This record gives structure tokens, sequence and C-alpha cells, in this order.
């Protein structure tokens, strides 16, 4: 009975571990909404999901486009 | 009859463009072999394939390794 899930995920792919071995990195770049947003990966042969470990990184870089139009 | 192809690719997903509107970034970042090793994206609804565009950073995540283990 916890708040309905949110879109996608707001961790790692599901668990954290060193990104350092991940196969696949993806990241969910897409413009401003909430599907694909975040950061994502492919755990080497182990795990392979989204990716938010407390990383605004990738926020920082959807946040720009916003950011792009504050130009005036 | 060019130089037989190489593991997946060495340019962009195919065509360079604007990484920024990518809707999910993978990145073939495996150990040291030749199969995933480089960037990758999926190009928002538009282009999606691998990634490397003359970026050695990707190759300097995996480089990393090597000279992890050049500590001695």
């Amino acid at each position: 009975s916890a708040k309905e899930l949110r879109c996608q995920c707001i961790k790692t792919y599901s668990k954290p571990f060193h990104p350092k071995f991940i196969k696949e990195l993806r990241v969910i770049e897409s413009g401003p909404h909430c599907a694909n947003t975040e950061i994502i990966v492919k755990l080497s042969d182990g795990r392979e999901l989204c990716l938010d470990p407390a990383s605004p990184i990738v926020k920082k870089i959807i946040e720009k486009m916003l950011n792009s139009d504050k130009s005036n």
C-alpha cells in the first residue's frame, strides 16, 4: 500500500554496484515528461535495468533543455 | 572490397547528430576484447544504433581497467 509506483524507476537498474563493469550504459534522456529522462545501464552479465543512483547528472542534461530556452 | 568490417562499429550509431536529443544513450562498456567497449545511443525517435564519434572518452573508461592494474 505505498504511493502508486512512479514512471519507470528512481534508483539504479534495481541495485547498486560498480557501474564500471556495465556492458551497456543506457540513458533514458528523452525530452521533458516522465517516461525516459534518467540514467540506465546493463550491468555486465549480471544486472540490466534503468539507472538513477541519486545522480542528478542526467537530470542536468535534460535540464539544459529548459535552461537553453531561458536565454530571453 | 574493403578491409573486413570491424567488430560492431567505429562511428556513431550510423550518422552524426546532436546526441542531446538521444532517447536512450547506450554504451557498450564491456571488458577488454572487441565486442562491446565503445559508446552507443538511441537517437530520439529517428536514429538508434551504436556510438563512437571520434570520442575516446569511452575508451578512457575501458582504459582505466588496464591502468588500474598498472599500480605495481
